[PDB]
């Protein structure tokens, strides 16, 4: 009859040399700076990239001291811009800061600093809990950046985008890589085609046997590198950065819905970063306790009120055990504690640990050790369900 | 057998007085002046306050003339930031500029200037296609900023925020109205106590009768005014703004999915603009037509490439006339020409009608007639898919 | 025969409202800050302040922790710009940050750190070895400063800015004073009749008094005050205000001659400040030990070198004890070590002085003890030059 | 008896690559640029360079459009900063612009725009009537921009600076060349002997003939190039720069007495730069009637008033035809007209000649053709002194 069209779904990601990574960096290495000598700090620091310069801007109370400046040159050179002929020099940028510094009990009491909502979500397709789009458009960026670094692909330089498109089935589950693209800046002394043969093999087919989805990258797949050609220049030059411009890089490509609160630059007092974690943290026990294949969780509040507003589970019909969203969400009120300051409690948020967060995903980090990637409820969840461990 | 809990799904608006929405309206107020008198002015322009500061950045190709520090000047005393007691002040704060300005045939096979991935979204719960929750939260700010600028509600200052909180049944239908927040600026000589009863009448009560919801507003509602007390400063200081970061608030308020584009500041070349409002208008169009309820529609693009590397039609199984999503995309696909050039061409973008989006919402605005809400492709879609017109 | 006219030489002085002055000010508060913890820091810090906006630019090398941005804010709430309606407000302007912080046997003979030439003057003419035009200009800055501050005079607010004329005669010496200007900002609470009439009795006629020249302000003097009309917004709006833009009014008004070196913002390690210090001292020494009436001298570096590459003496034929002033010159180098490290030593210039010196003059300040006014080398003088003592 | 030293006097100048006068550079490139398209345009434009940025404030009123980021760019380049590895670069670093742009008969009554003096001096001791010291750091400091412009030395870089010492008799005249300094960044592939070598003949001996001073470089005279080492990164990076900052060297380079005021990014209408260039139009038209070989005179002026309130004639009895410096005043005040708009009208001012002063002098450029160098008055003075023509 009336004629089917396969649906293809999409996600990105890009490396640390992309302009609104590079704020994001900077203003989380601000923030671990702080928290490594403050514990307490309290950091909402928004970094501006653009021609020649870095504007950092926002508010700090601590008692740590800090060279930002130095902070942002290091960070600059390490991600590699260090020439006018990259486009970008951390060692002769200007750079501005324009920060104001001034003007358990009750602990676990504490208001909401702010309104919102923020969402997270889990799902049992990949061994990280992540949805493949987005995890194989992660692996790809950080492909780009280590092929570069490790110089197995020499002549690259920091700036670059990944973009993965799966086909879909009626069921909306996963079925076919589609479509990969890279775009990566890179000296005079290579052109795309050099590129589309080391990309290719050092990175696509590298990336999809080292995350084991051969079986869904048989067939026929459309690989564009550099498909709009040249990219010698890059970085803030022609294209302005500015923090929590990636939300949708951060978190989980498009397939969760989001609150349109950024991560980088905020302090774990900040709901807009905490609760986000608090809802990965939820939404992957929810999945390892096998009440779920995918759930997505969303949690809202007052500004001035410590109990969230809102909470809202949602399995997409993948729920387990005859348990509805409503019972799951009932587990999830009787073992979570979702105020504020319990989140930072049982989550230990007081560490220097978000400048690894600031590129390349906050959630399903194999490489990193995130307190809110511990599937370390389930047997809370499966006991508060009266369910067999 | 084991506890059910209410699901209750948040959403919130800002005034146009709110930090990241001054940067919006900024950026889109550029864009304006500069299609006004070239409307092939290419622009990505982003705006950055702090205390006394606004820092506007990017990169302009245009043959137009503007004088962009009047601009801002005039565009922060129209939002009532008029005075350093208010806490910023269009006439006497900084603005610095730093802005490069240098270095149908064909036309409708020109390539994305990007990647990236954008989601559009419609749903019949009401007249403006628009999800319950957003919709009050716009109405609730627009309403607040209203009673200030006509005096209904006196003692107000610009800054403003408003999040709206509603059950849901098991079936993800909204039930009930289930908690209002509004937090607004204000002068020395009105309190939280003054402010509960003006806005409970003036802008809560008023809204519900407006939007005609009283149906949902019957029982126990919580409504909490400033519950963090007074809120004399506002604005800027305190509080850095940014272009881009009210991303949520500018589409449907967490209910659909986001790519992580922002709007503002962009010329309708951009598809992280562009492909969205098609997005928009591709989406409501499905549902006027009566093939769903509710419809989400994603499409990707690779950078050089006019077609779309991927489309993805869900109506979360509200499709009607026995068609799937599969069928439904493939009609789209017959429907729309959804190349970079045809979105501009078709909806006739190359207009100053942006400034008015960059605050109270881009979709399902009452107010305004903007071409993305037409829904003139209902008897194109159900003629291509053999149904009665 | 030829007709004769009168020479008239006039100075001028400003308030530490000028916005000049303002940077002046907030550059040595800086340095003080620093010197103040760390007497060893390396300071070159210039600042810049347009409408809302202060920049602070430069480098530091120093072991010192200060808060650049509270230093910035309290110093304009003490100087009185603390509020939108009069032009600019320390508490809510833009304050931006761009210094890099990072890339006696031996001490007597570090080379001065740039070439340059300096200079150095004083007259026996007043008790404070100054020229008469600029300590009238300087009393009358300070009065009009002092009348606001302590409320002899309402209504004041800080820009302010003053000029004197004196008539002179054929041997280039003061004779009577001609014309006073004073411009001062103000309420809009008063006009120009009422600031005529306060401003002569209460900051004119009482500095008349003040510094004893009433036998040269006897007869007809011209006195205009605001002689524009109203002054009632002033400070850097309309008016951009740089470091080292009134090194004529921080040293002698014209009467003697500049290098062209700023003073404000350097610690004494520049020869641009401490040199001119040193000159100002050998001047007043001269003169204190009878050798001459007026005497200036102006003393050159070379990068890398200790000692001075010149050295000029000139008394303007007010030579004393039938002594030319190349003989004056060897007494001078005999004296006077003038090698950098020397004159840090001998003034002890390692400390947090330099704030005081950033308005109303570095030379002749009754109000103030620095070391370049000492005239603790009369005795060393006269013996190297076989005088009576 | 007492022993005599030999009196000796220094003047400086720098290259169109010292930070200082990169600003001031920029400032009037700005300023031409708007009095070639309205030559009414009012401009005070002022410059600051610090690492890897250019920040230009002030306010303009015109009619004109100019494009301020490429000038600045442009200026850049043409100066030689063009690399990250020269340590600025036109084409990659920030340029930042905060200015305002908004908010015969009575012609020749306009007041003075502000109150100030202002110094113009002349010599018959060289054919520009400019003083040796000075003239000759102009012609060095122009060399060494000429020999790497053109080749003549290779492995230049653009910042520079230059300083000469000339030995002075008892009659305050110039006797000998005692000590020239040359400073001049360049390449990794020189070093200071290589520099020593190639600069001490390229452009020391070269001046020398040039300037035909061969009588007054004999003998024994201090070279020293590079005497600090190395000066390989340059610019603004570690040297912040700022218009105005080089007003000595933009005038006389000490020999004659400055009020203060800088000329750079300030239209005719300011009598800061209209009065001084006028004093040096007088100054030189007096030495060029043979009413003395050297003269310096100032003027001042009150805001709101055209009749200047001082004026000053000094010829340091030089004065000839038996006429005292009383008789050259009045016949002064009887040939010029003094007044700010008259200035305009006999000087022609309002042209876009203003960039070419920016480096190596206002004042004696035998390479330009400025209308207050024209010894057109000659006659109406001796004529007004009733001596033979
Ligand atoms: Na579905
Ligand atoms: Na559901
Ligand atoms: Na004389
Ligand atoms: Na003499």
């Amino acid at each position: 009859a009336q004629p089917t069209a396969v649906r293809l779904f999409t996600s990105e990601s890009v490396t640390e040399g992309h302009p609104d990574k590079i704020c994001d960096a900077i203003s989380d290495t601000i923030l671990d700076a702080l928290l490594e000598k403050d514990p307490q700090s309290r950091v909402a620091v928004e970094t501006v990239v653009t021609t020649g310069i870095v504007h950092v801007v926002g508010e700090v109370r601590t008692s740590a001291y800090v060279e930002i400046p130095q902070l942002v040159r290091n960070k600059l050179i390490e991600i590699g811009f260090n020439s006018s002929e990259v486009g970008f020099d951390g060692r002769t940028c200007g750079v501005s800061v324009s920060i104001g510094e001034q003007s358990v009990e009750e602990d676990d009491r504490a208001g909401a600093g702010d309104q919102g909502l923020m969402f997270g979500y889990a799902t049992n397709e990949t061994e990280e809990y992540m949805p493949l789009p987005i995890a194989l458009a992660h692996r790809l960026s950080r492909r780009l950046t280590q092929v570069r670094k490790e110089g197995i692909v020499p002549h690259l330089r920091p700036d670059g985008k990944t973009q993965v498109t799966f086909a879909y089935d009626a069921q909306d589950r996963p079925s076919h890589l589609d479509t990969v693209v890279i775009s990566t800046q890179h000296d005079p002394e290579v052109d795309r085609a050099w590129l589309e043969t080391q990309l290719r093999e050092h990175v696509i087919d590298w990336v999809i046997k080292d995350a084991g989805i051969e079986d869904l990258a048989t067939g026929e797949i459309t690989v564009l590198i550099n498909p709009s050609g040249s990219f010698i220049l890059g970085g803030p030059m022609g294209d302005a950065g500015l923090t929590g411009r990636k939300i949708i890089v951060d978190t989980y490509g498009g397939m969760a819905r989001h609150g349109g609160g950024a991560f980088s630059g905020k302090d774990p007092s900040k709901v807009d970063r905490s609760a986000a974690y608090a809802m990965r943290w939820v939404a992957k026990n929810i999945v390892a306790a096998g009440l779920a294949d995918r759930a997505e969780v969303q949690v809202a509040y007052a500004i001035g009120r410590a109990k969230p507003v809102g909470l809202y589970v949602e399995t997409f019909d993948t729920n387990k055990e005859g348990l509805s969203d409503e019972q799951i969400q009932a587990a999830v009120l009787e073992v979570f504690d979702l105020r504020p300051a319990a989140i930072i409690r049982e989550l230990d948020l007081l560490r220097p640990i978000y400048a690894d967060t600031a590129a390349y995903g906050h959630f399903g980090r194999t490489d990193l050790d995130l307190p809110w990637e511990a599937i370390d409820r389930v047997d809370e969840l499966r006991a508060a369900l009266k369910l067999a461990l």
